[PDB]
């Protein structure tokens, strides 16, 4: 019904030209436009689905894209630049500068392989470096995902794999950020990404978007998410074999205290779903694909993201001057 209004040769705004689709979701649809009004530049535009949810998050991001462009007009920190908005049909669009497919498309497009550990460390140290910024600016993006982090140019090498021939990236989808001094919201973050303190509703701020970062690192490492489940107690079930038990201040506090026998997490080890836990989790270590010394600082880097405190877990100020990102800064 919403496709009714985006067919390719479709022309938006009397300028914006549908060529094709780049991405389509509950969200709405992002289609990639010939900018007739603008020397016939390619241009993305987010077609925003016509429902409560996807409607104030495109107004909040519309709000959130105002303040970080202006704020960074080179783009110096990779946030993706919204160029303007309009409505169309009723539905509310959103222009952007064009980039490439998501850190996922890509390795779905591959057939689930990794990234090679070079480019990981370049994309890492722009992850941190941009969403560094949304935390200087008393921002939290809330909702990292390797589907919100895209290419700017995603052509490839392909040999008996393909490699991206530039590996940097800019993060995108800013309709769930959240200010410092706004009333935090207490379901954040797509299920496979969500902090300890937000399944335990302890309060969260920039520390989650820390977590979200480590569990997207792993998932760049193995080409598999360490945390596939779509259940809070499994979740943190899966979070104790891959990092050992919580600390008891964030059991204690907690108001899900059903979810713990003692100060322990109430989990039949030996049941379908705790069997299933202990095949598909393991220590965190135990992941590495190699003992070389850069797979161990990538790995140091990863724990301290995944640290269960957020307090004590790293900034991502702290995180570039991380050792894994020397190789970076031998130049
Ligand atoms: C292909 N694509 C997509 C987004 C883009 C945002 C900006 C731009 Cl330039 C593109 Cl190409 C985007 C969306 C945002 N924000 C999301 C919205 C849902 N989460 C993933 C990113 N989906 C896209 O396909
Ligand atoms: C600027 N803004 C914001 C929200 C909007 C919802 C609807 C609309 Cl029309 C706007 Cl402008 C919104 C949401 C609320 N309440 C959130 C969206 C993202 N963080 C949580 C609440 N914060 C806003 O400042």
């Amino acid at each position: 019904s919403m496709h009714l209004i985006c067919q390719s040769g479709d022309v938006l705004s009397a300028r914006y030209e549908i060529v094709d689709t780049l991405g389509e979701g509950a969200f709405g649809k992002v289609v990639e436009c010939i900018d007739h009004k603008a020397g016939g530049r390619h241009v993305a535009v987010k077609i925003v689905k016509n429902v409560d949810r996807y409607c104030e998050a495109a107004r909040s991001e519309i709000q959130v894209l105002e303040h970080l462009n202006t704020t960074d007009p080179n783009s110096t920190f990779r946030c993706v630049q919204m160029l303007e908005w309009f409505e169309h049909h009723g539905h509310i669009c959103i222009v952007f500068e064009l980039l490439g497919l998501s850190t996922y498309d890509f390795i779905k497009e591959n057939g689930f392989l990794p990234f090679r550990l070079d480019h990981i460390r370049k994309m890492a140290y722009q992850i941190c470096k941009s969403v560094n910024f949304l935390h200087s600016n008393k921002l939290t993006h809330t909702d990292l995902k390797p589907e919100n982090i895209l290419f700017v140019q995603s052509d490839y090498t392909e040999a008996y794999e393909r490699t991206l021939i530039n590996p940097d990236i800019k993060v995108v989808d800013f309709g769930s950020a959240t200010y410092d001094d706004e009333h935090h919201s207490t379901l954040v973050s797509t299920r496979h990404y969500r902090a300890p303190e937000v399944i335990l509703a302890l309060g969260w701020s920039q520390p989650c978007d820390v977590w979200s970062i480590g569990c997207i690192l792993i998932e760049y490492y193995l080409g598999f998410t360490v945390f596939p489940t779509h259940d809070s107690k499994e979740h943190l079930a899966m979070m104790e074999r891959i990092l050992g038990p919580l600390p008891k201040h964030m059991i204690q506090k907690t108001r899900k205290r059903k979810y713990f026998h003692h100060d322990r997490l109430d989990w039949d080890e030996h049941s379908s779903a705790g069997r299933y836990v202990s095949r598909a989790c393991k220590p965190l270590k135990e992941f590495m694909l190699s003992q070389d010394v850069e797979h161990e600082r990538l790995f140091d880097l990863i724990q301290k993201m995944l640290e269960y405190d957020p307090a004590k877990r790293i900034t991502l100020r702290e995180a570039l001057k991380h050792p894994f990102f020397d190789l970076l800064k031998k130049s």
